[PDB]
């Protein structure tokens, strides 16, 4: 027996600019692999089908579009990449910067000319772009026969022979020879090719000297090797629409793309922080990352993972390294283009779903029982520095606005809800602008939630610079009754981050126990509202110490009402400041937009940390502040004629000049 082979694994995921094909392509993958097996929602984070005597599985899900999250995990995920190109979108700036991701993750590469059946159809444009603007080094796998609407045919010119699609439906194909007219340009790309191989074979160039074809095996094996290390990008060419092209693309992911064993070791940390490659060994104890959680309709909860060394077996216990509990695997998933497979164990190099699973979340490393503590994704809780007001128009769009949350943070446990202190509407709070557009999206559409949607805003911060001692008074006659609280605190500034802190020196029932907790709750409360801006105050250590009380008329109510009142004393006395977000920034450009760049990011109020070149492009490590990162990726786009991206992670919060702080009330 034999079906689980190593070499034989093609982990591939489709990157394309938005509306060049990624879709469509991976339908028609979907449909000619699906072909043989047959007689004898679409789409999932990983499908899996077979090609000629391979298994090929395709990751996606983003989703976005943008979601550096969503992206760094993916990438990590899959092995290969085709990079699909739009033929007739002429300039085809921002194609650059999903390029510049694949070169980033160090993932090898093939190329697909996608839509040469349409207007404007230009093979030539997209290999001189890829040579100029993105230092691809492309090689000439393929010659269009035709052009446009009489795109007819496909010459490979690696092994000389060309190929005839008598419709549009991918249901006639012949091998033909490579035609008249067309036959010249094909000894020259053929030899062109051979050139290219000669580079990573020395016994192809002593041929290439000789004039001496090299066999088509050691030539697939040269392209093979310049493409797995980096140095070359295969092209080749079709229109997905139109049915040419897809299934020798097909042959490209396994002649050229690599297997799991093919590429570098994926790394990894233990609990202890000695970095450690780990090997694809599928005898080897168990490594696993959880990359996407996904409810469904028959099953539930789904979570995708890729085994990187040893084996994952239906019916097992696997260890969560990140968090810090067994769970329980059931049952293990492929999908497939049209059905679901119930499979035994995923070994290493592998992908599918495990149902089971109830505490595992997305990046979470999964490890054997018995296995070497590993963790692939490196740990960070991620700040909620952007939150949204949200207002449904009626009481009915309440609670299925109370669901649309409810059920939405259980698979995405990292966005924030709240209740604004001084207004009381609902607030969610994330990670940035496009977690929390993406949210709303899903919110008014997926649970048909309409509500009045407020503009994004920056968690900014509240906290006092000196130590203060103060007092809180709450003594009335009020509904019928004398109320009489009194508290005496120090409050002082606590290390950045380093939260809350309550302390109790109350020394000799000078405040009856029995009010204590009503005290913290009125601090606690008058926390959520500063006095600068009216955003909650953090990095205190609050410590109640003298106060008084009635026989009588003191209580619950009064002595959190003396709380509330000794912070807000307290915190505007403290000398008191603003904490913005500060966001580490990496800009990928061009170097010729390269100074213009950093210009631009020191009157954002950057500090630049460093530029490293990458390819043929320079990334632009800085910090900044968030709040000067509002439409950003316009003003970026327009300064790089469209050609740079970047990524944004939250690092810390800081004390903002009091130039802003002025600018902030109002
Ligand atoms: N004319 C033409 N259109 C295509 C071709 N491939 C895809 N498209 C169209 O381009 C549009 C965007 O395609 P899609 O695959 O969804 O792009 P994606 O956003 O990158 O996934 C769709 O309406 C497709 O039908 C092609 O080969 N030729
Ligand atoms: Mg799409």
């Amino acid at each position: 027996k034999v079906e689980y082979d190593l070499k034989r694994l093609r982990n591939i995921g489709i990157a394309a600019h938005i509306d060049a094909g990624k879709t469509t392509t991976t339908e028609r993958i979907l449909y000619y692999t699906g072909r043989i097996h047959k007689i004898a929602t679409i789409t999932a984070a990983v499908t899996t089908c077979f090609w000629k005597d391979h298994r090929i599985n395709i990751i996606d899900a983003p989703g976005h579009v943008d979601f550096t999250i969503e992206v760094e995990r993916s990438m990590r995920v899959l092995d290969g990449a085709i990079v699909v190109f739009d033929s007739s979108q002429g300039v085809e700036p921002q194609s650059e910067t999903v390029w510049r991701q694949a070169e980033k993750y160090k993932v090898p590469r093939i190329a697909f000319a996608n839509k040469m059946d349409k207007t404007g159809a230009d093979l030539w444009l997209v290999i001189r772009t890829m040579q100029e603007r993105l230092g691809a080094r492309p090689v000439v796998m393929q010659l269009p026969i035709g052009r446009e609407d009489t795109f007819s045919g496909i010459i490979d010119v690696l092994r000389m022979k060309a190929y005839t699609y008598g419709n549009d439906l991918g249901t006639d194909i012949r091998e033909i020879p490579i035609p008249e007219e067309y036959l010249d340009q094909a000894r020259e790309y053929h030899e062109k090719l051979v050139e290219v191989a000669a580079d990573f074979d020395e016994n192809i160039m002593l041929k290439y000297l000789e004039g001496e074809e090299p066999t088509e095996e050691e030539l697939v094996a040269a392209i093979r090797k310049g493409t797995i290390d980096l140095k070359i990008t295969p092209v080749f060419l079709g229109s997905a629409l139109k049915n040419k092209g897809v299934q020798l693309l097909l042959d490209a992911v396994v002649d050229y793309l690599p297997s799991p064993l093919d590429i570098p070791p994926i790394k990894g940390t233990t609990p202890e922080g000695e970095v450690v490659e780990i090997h694809p060994d599928p005898n080897g104890p168990l490594a696993a990352l959880a990359f996407k959680i996904m409810a469904d309709p028959y099953v539930g909860r789904l979570t995708f993972i890729r085994v990187y060394s040893g084996t994952l077996t239906s019916g097992s216990y696997v260890y969560n390294t990140t968090k810090g509990r067994k769970e329980r695997v059931a049952r293990l998933l492929r999908m497939h283009a049209n059905h679901r497979e119930e499979v035994e164990e995923l070994k290493a190099g592998d992908l599918g779903a495990v149902v089971g699973l109830k505490e595992t979340i997305t990046g979470d490393t999964l490890v054997g029982e018995d296995a070497p503590r590993v963790i692939l994704e490196s740990i960070e809780v991620p700040e909620p520095v952007i939150d949204v007001a949200i207002e449904p128009k009626t009481k009915a769009d309440q609670e299925k606005l109370s669901q649309a949350l409810a059920r939405l943070a259980e698979e995405d446990p990292t966005f924030r809800v709240s209740t604004h202190p001084e207004t009381g509407q609902t607030i969610i709070s994330g990670m940035g602008e496009l977690h929390l557009e993406i949210i709303v999206d899903r919110l008014k559409r997926e649970f048909k939630v309409d509500a009045n949607v407020g503009k994004p805003q920056v968690a900014y911060r509240e906290t006092i610079t000196k130590p203060v001692d103060v007092e809180g008074k709450f003594i009335r006659q009020t509904g019928g009754r004398g109320q009489y609280g009194h508290v005496k605190i120090k409050v002082e500034p606590l290390p950045r981050g380093s939260g809350f802190e309550f302390v109790n020196a109350i020394v000799g029932g000078v405040i009856p126990k029995e009010y204590i907790p009503a005290v913290q709750k009125g601090i606690e409360e008058a926390m959520q509202s500063g006095p600068l801006i009216g955003f909650p105050v953090v990095d205190i250590k609050v410590t109640l110490y003298d106060g008084s009380y009635h026989e009588v008329d003191s209580s619950e109510m009064a002595f959190k009402i003396a709380g509330s009142m000794a912070i807000k004393e307290a915190v505007q006395k403290g000398d008191p400041v603003i904490l913005e977000p500060i966001m580490r920034v990496e800009v990928t450009t061009p170097e010729e937009y390269m100074g213009d760049v950093i210009g631009d990011l020191n009157a954002r109020r950057g500090q630049i940390l460093g530029m490293e070149p990458r390819g043929n492009a320079q990334v632009i490590r800085a910090f900044v502040p968030l709040a000067e990162m509002f439409g950003y990726a316009t003003d970026l786009r327009s300064k790089t004629q469209g050609r740079g991206s970047f990524v944004m992670f939250f690092d810390h919060y800081q004390e903002v000049p009091k130039q802003v702080q002025e600018k902030l009330i109002k």
